[PDB]
């Protein structure tokens, strides 16, 4: 089929990094499907000496979606380059399991960052404001490059060095039934399985929400089969403590039901660059 | 639904029995539960609050396939919570757990495998083999694929009765005798089948091949199958003919019914039926 294709064409030079050169460490993080492990990888990419990365695998219970998931991650990640989306430095195709080299960055996931930090970790409204742009500077280039993110969470951002921001976790993203968590996803993601870059704006609107609350549960004590209802009647989170009035204005903007109204990245990037200066 | 909608007040949940990153299961108390009197003990299937679409259908999948099956040899649906709150699934406690989990406790917890409850023999094993068979024959007839038939989806009730479960991915065949899925599967690639794999099929002969998969979970004692392999290099393996060799505990007749499960043509392997047959012969010489 598609996947035993992939596989074959896979494992058949730009991107084939050779397995010797990389030395596995500590687990980064572990689901029942598959793993990260930080690493070191030698002559990497012309780089003098060992170069701290993640690798990306699977585990030996996994499924055909997830095995898909990998070699489609590895596919977009070739075709992006910027400096707030996760850097692909290649891949273990011909020794062994099929591993994705990718940067490390230091201070994990943003959801966990954000949970770790506490009240204005020091973090201040700036800081939290240059956060959002940064994502919505690498959601603006990959909506150039007509990419649907598709999965846009805190989970799947990453906090590198200098609290840089990399968007990461392309196994989902498409060109232009789903397994996205029905919090984050738009109403005609839900009703109509359309995504679109205006789907992964509203998206962005939840990531705000975690970003502002410091990495908490969205729609807390409601289960996913009720948020059906709820959204097609017009009910949306509240604005939450230590939160503006005009960052919520821009989460309302994000949750609108016709996509058409919703703001695109370019006008996102441009209200939060309005946020900083007049602070 | 009047026949499996349950109050809500009178569900109790307790402790964690098994999780995923989807999906959950705790242990439950059921009060008045179909005409019972008082306190019944089950397990109650629940998602959790990252669930997706594929999740919340595939539990609503799982709940109306198990109101049209009933078998000694399938878990029992009581019922399920519906309305104004979480969709919970009530089905029964089985004591031992899954399958893989008790035969992998029989190599540490005593008496063991010898060649009352936690010690288990040959015969035993192929009566676990049997069961699960028995109860793959009735789901064949009702013109369902589980397409996730392997050994942490058995569970092991009081009596060491095996319940097969775990049908979220269980999909109808009445039209085609077939189930064609256009997209990637999210069945394991180490229990799946060669057409499956490849061509995407699932068909009650393509459960057939799993079964031959938990056969060999079964014998080694819970072991993991195709050892030391990625899932990646399985598609090769498959294609040039390469299959599991035969384990240590494994008699010749064993191995040669798991061999017919992984036959490349699916009308090669026998039907269902024709391995409860097998086993039951393989019972009585022993
Ligand atoms: C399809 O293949 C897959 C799919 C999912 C997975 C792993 N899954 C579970 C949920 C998803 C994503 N997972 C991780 C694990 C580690 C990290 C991670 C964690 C991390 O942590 C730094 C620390 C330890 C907090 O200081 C640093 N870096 N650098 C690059 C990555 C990547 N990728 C990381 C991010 N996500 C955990 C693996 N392969
Ligand atoms: C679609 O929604 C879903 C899908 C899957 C799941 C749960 N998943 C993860 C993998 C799959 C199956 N899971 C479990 C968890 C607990 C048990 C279980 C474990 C169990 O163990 C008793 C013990 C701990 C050995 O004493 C007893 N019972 N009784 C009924 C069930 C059921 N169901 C159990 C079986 N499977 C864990 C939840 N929602």
């Amino acid at each position: 089929g598609p996947l035993s294709l992939s596989v074959d064409a896979f494992k058949i030079p730009k991107w084939e990094f050779p397995r010797k050169n990389l030395v596995l460490g500590k687990t980064l993080g572990e689901g029942e499907f598959g793993k990260v492990v930080k690493a070191t990888a030698f002559h990497l990419k012309g780089r003098a000496g060992y170069t701290t990365v993640a690798v990306k695998m699977l585990k030996e219970n996994a499924s055909p979606s997830e095995l898909r998931d990998l070699l489609s991650e590895f596919n977009v990640l070739k075709q992006v380059n910027h400096p707030h989306v996760i850097k692909l430095y290649g891949a273990c195709s011909q020794d062994g399991p099929l591993l994705l080299i990718v940067e490390y960055a230091k201070y994990g996931s943003l959801r966990g960052f954000l949970r770790e930090s506490r009240k204005v970790r020091a973090l201040t409204m700036g800081d939290l404001i240059s956060f959002a742009w940064q994502i919505s500077q690498g959601m603006q280039y990959l909506a150039e490059m007509k990419l649907v993110h598709r999965d846009l969470a805190a989970r799947n951002i990453l906090v590198a060095e200098g609290r840089k921001m990399k968007i990461s976790d392309f196994g989902l993203s498409r060109d232009v039934q789903g397994r996205i968590p029905v919090k984050w996803m738009a109403i005609e993601s839900l009703f109509d399985h359309i995504y679109t870059t205006q789907s992964d704006v509203w998206s962005f609107g939840v990531l705000l929400w975690e970003i502002v609350t410091l990495g908490g549960n969205p729609y807390p004590g409601i289960p996913p089969e009720r948020l059906f209802n709820l959204l097609k009647t017009g009910h949306r989170m509240e604005r939450p403590d230590n939160c503006s009035e005009e960052m919520y204005r821009l989460m309302l903007q994000c949750w609108k039901q016709e996509p058409d109204k919703r703001p695109v990245f370019a006008d996102i990037s441009k209200d939060l660059e309005k946020m900083m200066v007049k602070r």
